[PDB]
C-alpha cells in the first residue's frame, strides 16, 4: 500500500521542526534534572528461579516517580550488558515474567513502566500528571496536551525514558559501556527520542517505530493510534497548524537526524499501524551507524521471533 | 438482540449500590457549593437574528470554570421556560447555531460544555482537572479515575451539570419554575443524574440514555463507549469488584430510583450503543411521573426529529 | 487516497458532453414551463415561535406537484434574503423544525422535497412519476439511465429550477438575494440550478455529488456511486449508453455554464464524493468562486465550521 | 441464530391478515384477466443444440407485457411436463443458456422475467409500471408499500399467475404436469402462485423469501428484508400501514390456502431468509408437502443436492 | 485498484523461471506416462434426458486414479467436439447436472475432478496422494511448496494433461476439436495444459489464477493468494525457496510456451486475480489470442456474457 | 454471546461417543508403541545463557519422527519437574527462546512440535504423514474426517501421549513430576493426553479447543471450527459420519475419563472456543479440578494472570 521498496530506501522527505527544537529539549531535561534521580531497587519475592527480579522506582519528568522492573539473570559474569526496554501503546510494565527474553540471553533488562497507560493489553502501575488543565482531547494519549509542546503527553514520557537510562546505569552490575535502548512501535518511537537525547545509551534497537513522520502517517492510514490525531483534527478544524507544530518536537524523524549511536531497525512492508514510509523516513535520516531488517510480508508484527535473534547477533557483534 | 419488549417492560433487576451513595453525593455537592457560582453571560457576536447567544461561564466541580451557551429566542415574555441541554460522548458546546431547536420553540436553551471532551464530533472549550495523579486508564473518559469514586471523571461532570441548572436559573429571563433538563445518550445519563441531584429542575427529557446499568451493558454489546470498561477489565483482571463499586455511584438506575420530577424517556429497540435492557432498567426504576416513547426499528438515533416533536408536546401539556 | 492537493488544484480534465446538452435542457425546461407554476404557500399550525412555517406546493417537472417548506423568520423586515435548500440522497423535507439554521440567521428558507426519496435518514412526502420504469439497480442513480429523457435526475433538476421560481413568488422574498444551497446530492442539484436558473444570485455547494461520474466509479466503491457500477456489472453491454446519459447530468458540465458567485467546500478524505470529482467541478466553475478545503474531514466536510463560512460569505457578497 | 429445529418444526404462529385478503386478490386477478393474454413465442436463433429456445411475451398485471424464455428439450414425446421458473431478487431472465437444468431433465421450462429488476446479478428486459411512485427506500421491497393496491409485489405476483397461463398455452405442454418453482424471491413468488393460480399442479419452494415479514425484520439485519426496516426507521408513523400492506403478500398467508403438492427446502443458517420465516410458511402450507432441511447451509440451501431431490419428488408425483 | 488499462495492455514484466523449467516438466510427464492411462467410462443411471452421463476414472500423476464426469449430448453427429473442464479452487466434480452448458451447446464435456479439494462450494470425490506432508498454511497453495517435486500443483497439472488424453480416448470425441477450459484455478490449470499437452486444440482461459504469484501477493490480500503471504509471514527465511518453487507453476511461464488459439477474459475490478497478473499471462501468451475485458466486473468476470463469447469463438475457429 | 455464567456452571449436555471409544484408543496406542520411542536429544548451540536447549526427536504416531524442544534451566537440583507443552492451531515449535516461561520458573519444558502445521503464527518443522488425503476443506480440522482411523488428530494425540514418554527419558527430568499443558488447540491436545496417558501428574488446560464440536459449529462461525461447518455445507450427505468421527476426539469425552488434578481457564467472551464448549468439558472432567473464569476476556483468556495461577497451582501440588 505504501511506496515500493526502491523508493522507500531513498525516501528523505523535507524535515519540519521549529527553530527552538534543541532548546525545548535542553530546557526540558535541565528542569527535570533539578529533582534527584533517587533510583530505588527492591528485591521482589517471585517464583522466578533463573532471574533475580527487582521493583524499580526512579524520578522521571519533574521528579514524578516512575515504576519499572529490573531483571538480572543469575550468571557467573561480574558486570552484565543491559537492555532498557520501552513498551508499546496501551501497555505497561506488567509482571516480571513478561520480560524474560533479554535476561535469558544474558542481559540485565530494565523495563520502564509507561505513565497513565497500562490498560489496553498489559497492566501498568504508573500515573500521569498533567501541567494544569487537561484540555479537550480525543480518547487516548496521542492528543493529550497537543495544543502546546510544553503540555504534550510525550514530553513527559520521553523525559521519563531519558531518566530510565540513568536509573539502569545506577544498578552496579550494569556495564555502562553496554547499555542498549530498545522498543517496538510506541517503544521504538520512545527509544528513538532517547537515542538523540541520552548521552548514556550505547546502542539502539528500533522495531516498527511509531511516533515518526506524523503528517504523512495521518494521510496514509486510518488505523489507530495515528487516527486519534486525524479524529481530533476532524473536529478542531482550526487547529491543524498548532497540532503539527506541537508534534514536530516529538517526531522520531527529527530525533533520528540527531542520533549518533549504532542502531538496528526493523520494518514490516505490510504494516498499516506504522506505515513503511514513516519508518523509512526515520531510518534514512538516522545519523548513527545503522542497519535495517526488512520484512516484506509482515504487518505490524514485523520480524517477531526472527528479529529477536537478529538483535542478539547484532549486539554480540557490536560489543565484541 | 435484547429482551423482547413485553419482558423489557417488566425488567427490574436487583439494584447494586453502596450504603454511602447519598452521603457521597451530599458531600460532593456541598464541597462544590463553597465556591461562588459566578455565572457570566456575555453576548457573542454571532450572526443570529432570531436568537441572542451568550458565552456562558460558571463554577462547576470544585470551582472549576465551565463553558456553555445561553440562547434566548427574540420574544418579549419577561420570563421564558428553559431547557438545560447536556451533550453526547466526545461532544462539546460547539457553536451557538448548533442548538437552535429549543430557542425556535420558544425556550431559552442553556448548553453545558463537557469537561475534557469536545474532540470527536463537535468541538468543546472546557478542560478537565484531575484529583491528583491520572491513574492508568484505557483511552477515553469511561475509565478515567475509575479505581475510586472520589477520582472518577463523572463525579466532576455530574457536579458541573447540577451547577449548570443553578447557572441557568441565574439568568433574569428564565422562569425558575419551568427549567427542563435534557439530553441524549451521555447527555441522557448526565440528565438523569441531575434529575435526582438537583432541587431546581422541573422536568426531565431523557433520550436513549447512556451511563445506565454498566454491569449488564458490557455483557450485551461490544460497542464503544461501554467497551472502554470491558477493555480496561480485559487488562486489569483483578479489578472487577473495584470497577463496578466505583460505577455504582454513577449509574443511572440508582439515580432513577431517587428522581421525583416528571420525565419523558425514549428508547430505540435496536440501539446497540445503549442497549434496551439498560434504558428500561433506568426507566422502570424512575420514581417520578413518566412516559416512554418506544422506537422499535430505530438504533441509537432513537426517535430523531419525531421524538423532538413528542418533547415539545409533552412540555406544553405539562406546563399548561 | 485521491490526487495530492497541488494536483487537485490544477485538475481540469477533458469534459465529456454531447453536442445537444444545451438543447436538451432548453427543451426540458420549456416543456415543463407550459404547466403553470401555481406556487401555493399554506400557513401551517406549528409549535415554532420565532419562525413562521408554510407548507409549499409547486409545479416541477411536467407539472407534477412537488412539496416543500417555507420557513420565515419573524423579523421587522418587509423583505428578506432567501436560501433555497436542496436535500441529500435518501432524504426528504422532514419537519419544518429540521431546517432552522437559515431562518435563525435571518433568511427565508425554501426547502425542496425530493421526489421519490424521503426514506433513509429523513422522511419525505413527494412521489416520483416516471416517463415504463426500466430494469434498474436499487436506488435512484440508475432509474431511467438508458436514456436522458427517462433519467430520474432530469426530473429532480427540473423540480429544482422551478423551486427557485416558486421561492421568488413569495412576496417577502428579496429577489436580489436568492441563494441556492446543498450538500452532496444537494450540491449536485444546486450546481445544475446554478447553470439553469434565471433567478439564483449565489451558490453554496458542499461536498458535491453527481460530479464526474466516470472517474468516481473508478476511485471508490462506496454508495451511492456504486449503484452505477453494479448496474454495469450486470448490463455489460451498456457502458457507452450509461455514460452518455450521465453526461447530461454531470455537475462538471453545469459548472462550466454557471455565472453566479459561489462558495464550495471539499473534504480531502471524503470517499463518497472523491476530491478529484469535486475539484473537477470547482475548477470548471465559471463564476466568481472560492473553496474551503478540509484536509482531515471525510464526507461531513466542514460541518458547522463551514456553516459559519457561508454566513460570512453571503454577508460580504450582499453588503 | 434462530429457534432450534425441534421448535421450528412446531412453529405455527398466529397469522395476521385483513378480512379482505381473498377479495383483494380475486378482484386483482379478475381485472388483469380482462386483457388478452396474447402469449407470443418467438423461436430465438441460438447456439443451443439439445434445446429449442423461444423469446416469450405475455400479458401480466393490467395487460403489461412481460418477457420470458421458453426452453424446450429436443425429445420425441408429443406432450412434456413444464416448470415455470421465477427468479431471485435483483435478477432477471438473463440468457436462454442460464436455465438449462429443467430442459436437460426433460421438462419444458418457462422462465418469467421480473418487472423492473434485472440489474444486480443477472440482466433483465422487463420494465415495471406503477401512477405516483411514492417515497421509498432503495429497491423493491418498499416500492408502493403504503397501500396494497400500489405495492410492487401485487404486480409481480399477478404477472406470475399469468405466466402459468402463458406456459399452459404452449401446445407441447402437458397441462397435468405444470410445476411452479423458485428460490428466495422466486420461492415467495411461487408460494403466492400456489394459492392463486388454478393451473399449477406442483410447487418447488426453496429458501423462500417474502414470508413472515414482521418477524423477519426482528431477526436479521440483512438485505433485502432490511429495506423494510430502514423505511420504518425513517417513516416512524407508518409501522401499522406497512405491515397491513405486507400482510396481503405474505407467503405464510398464501401457504394456508395452497392445495397442490409441494417440496420445500430450508437452510438452518440462512440469514437472508431466517428459518423461522420459512418454517412458518411450511407449517401453514395446506397441500401434501415435504421439506428438506439443510442444517449447515446458509442461503444457498441444498444447492445441487436439492435439485436432485426435486427431480425425484416430481418423478414420484407424476407416476 | 491495479494498473490502468492502457498500461495493462503493455504490461510485460521480466519473467522468472529456473534453467531446468522444461526439463522438470518433461521428466514429470515421462514419469507419469509409465503408468497406463486406463480411462474408464461407466455409463450411469441418470435422470438426465438430453445428455448421457458417464462416471470417469483415469490415471493422472503417477498412476493415481482421478475421478471425472463425461456428458455426451444425445445428437445424431457420430464424432462431437469436446471441452475438458477444470474446476475452480475448493470445488470438485459435483454432480453431472452441474455441467450442462457445453453439452447443451453440442459439446461432449469431460469434467476433471480436483485432487484433495471438493469441500468449499461443490463436492468432490478424488483424494490427493503426496511422502511427508510438510508444515503448511491451511489450503492447497502452500502444500509441498518447499520443493517443486513435492508441490501440490505438480500433481494437479499432470492430472490435467492426462485428462485431455482420457477425453481423447472416448470414441465419440472428435480429436481435432478438443478444447481445454477453466476459470480462476481452472484457468491457471488450463493455461499449464495449453503448454504441456500435445492434444488440446484451443484454450478458454477465464480470470486466471496461478499467474504471476510474486506480484499477486503485493497487490491483494485476498484468498487464495494470501495463503502464500501468510506462509511467508511465518517462514520468514523461505522467501527465495517459495518463489523458486512457484516459478515452475506460474501461468506466465506456461503462456510464453503455449501455441494454441486462446480466448481470455479479465475483470478489471477482480481483487482475487488482479488484472496485472492476468494481463502478464495474456501478454506473454504465444498462440493466436484475444481477450474480453470487463471493466466493471470483479472475479465473476464476464459471467454468462462471456459464455456466449466462448461459443462464438469456437464456432468460428472450428468452421 | 453464550449462556450466562449461572447456566454454564450447570451445563452438562448429554455426551455422545461410540461404544468402541476405549477400544479405538487402546488399539491406536498399542500399534504405535510397537515402534521404538527412540528419543534423541541434541544439545543446541544457542545464545541462551540461563537455559540449556536441546533439539528433540522422538517417535509419535506409528514411528513417525516428531520434533520438539527440551529447555533445561541452569539450576542446582539434579532432577527437575517438567512441563510438557502442546501448541495452538497453526503454530509450531518455533525457536527455543519462544518458550522461556516454565524454565525461568524452575521447570524443564518439553515443547512438542505439531505435525503439518507450523505456518500461521509460529514456524514449525515436523511434517504430517497420512496414503490417500481425502477431499477436505483447507486446514487440519477436516483432514481425514470421514474415518477416525484416518483423522488428523488421531495422529497428533498419539504424538502427544508419546511426548510424555519422551520427556520422561531425559535424565534430568523427574519422571514422577511431569505436567501436561496447552492453550486452545494445545488445551484440547492436553485434555486427550490427560485421559490417554498414565504418566502425567497434572493438567493445565487453557481456553480449550477440540471440545463439544457439535455445539461449537452452532454457536460461532469463527475459524477453526468453521472449517467443519464449511466441509458440511458442501458434503451435505456426511453429517452423521463427520460427527461420529469427531466423537473419538472430543475433549468432553476425554474429560469424563481423566483423573489427574487440573487447572482450567475460560474467557467468557471467547468466540474461538465458546464458553459452553469449554464448560461442557470442564463440567465432565472427572478429577480434582478448578477453573479460572475471566468474564471480560476473549480467546486470550487470563494471559499472564493465568500463568501466575499456574505457577501457584503446581507449587502447591509438588510441595
Ligand atoms: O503498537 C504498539 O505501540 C502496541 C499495540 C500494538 O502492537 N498494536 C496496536 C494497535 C493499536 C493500539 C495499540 C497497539
Ligand atoms: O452516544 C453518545 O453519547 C454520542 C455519540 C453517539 O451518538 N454515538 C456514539 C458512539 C460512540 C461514541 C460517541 C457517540
Ligand atoms: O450524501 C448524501 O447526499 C446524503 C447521505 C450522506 O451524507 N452520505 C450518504 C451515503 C450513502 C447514501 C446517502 C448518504
Ligand atoms: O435471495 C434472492 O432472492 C436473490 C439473491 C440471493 O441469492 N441473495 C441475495 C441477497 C440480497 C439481494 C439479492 C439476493
Ligand atoms: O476463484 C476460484 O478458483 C474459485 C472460488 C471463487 O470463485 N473465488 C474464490 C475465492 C477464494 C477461494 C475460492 C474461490
Ligand atoms: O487458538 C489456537 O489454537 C491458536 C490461534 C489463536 O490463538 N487463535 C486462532 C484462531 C484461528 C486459528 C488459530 C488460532
Amino acid at each position: 500500500f505504501d511506496l515500493p521498496l526502491e523508493e522507500l530506501k531513498k525516501y528523505r522527505p523535507e524535515r519540519y521542526e521549529e527553530k527552538d527544537f534543541d532548546e525545548f529539549w535542553e530546557e526540558t531535561l535541565a528542569e527535570s534534572e533539578k529533582f534527584p534521580l533517587d533510583p530505588v531497587f527492591e528485591r521482589m519475592e517471585s517464583h522466578l528461579k533463573t532471574v533475580e527480579a527487582y521493583d524499580v522506582t526512579f524520578s522521571g519528568y519533574r521528579g514524578q516517580r516512575i515504576k519499572g522492573w529490573l531483571l538480572v539473570p543469575k550468571l557467573e559474569e561480574e558486570k552484565l550488558p543491559c537492555v532498557v526496554q520501552y513498551i508499546g501503546y496501551n501497555g505497561g510494565r506488567g509482571f516480571p515474567h513478561d520480560w524474560l527474553f533479554w535476561p535469558s540471553m544474558g542481559y540485565i533488562c530494565f523495563v520502564m513502566d509507561t505513565r497513565g497507560q497500562g490498560s489496553g493489553w498489559l497492566k501498568g502501575d504508573t500515573p500521569d500528571y498533567p501541567e494544569g488543565p487537561v484540555d479537550p482531547q480525543y480518547p487516548g494519549f496521542m492528543t493529550r496536551g497537543i495544543l502546546d509542546p510544553r503540555t504534550y503527553y510525550y514530553r513527559r514520557v520521553f523525559t521519563d525514558a531519558v531518566r530510565a537510562v540513568e536509573a539502569a546505569a545506577s544498578f552496579p552490575q550494569v556495564d555502562q559501556e553496554r547499555i542498549v535502548i530498545a522498543g517496538g512501535s510506541q517503544g521504538g518511537g520512545i527509544a528513538l527520542a532517547v537515542s538523540a537525547l541520552s548521552k548514556k545509551a550505547k546502542a539502539l534497537l528500533c522495531d516498527v517505530p511509531f511516533l515518526c513522520h506524523f503528517r504523512r502517517a495521518v494521510q496514509l492510514v486510518d488505523t489507530h493510534p495515528y487516527a486519534e490525531i486525524t479524529n481530533f483534527l476532524k473536529t478542531h478544524r482550526d487547529k491543524e497548524e498548532i497540532v503539527f507544530r506541537t508534534l514536530s518536537y516529538f517526531d522520531g524523524v527529527n530525533f533520528a537526524a540527531r542520533a549518533k549511536i549504532p542502531a538496528l531497525f526493523s520494518v514490516g512492508l505490510m504494516d498499516n499501524i506504522c506505515p513503511p514510509s514513516t519508518v523509512f523516513a526515520a531510518y534514512n535520516y538516522y545519523a548513527g551507524p545503522k542497519e535495517i531488517r526488512i520484512y516484506p510480508y509482515n504487518n505490524h508484527e514485523g520480524g517477531g521471533s526472527f528479529q529477536a535473534v537478529e538483535q542478539v547477533k547484532f549486539l554480540k557483534k557490536l560489543f565484541e
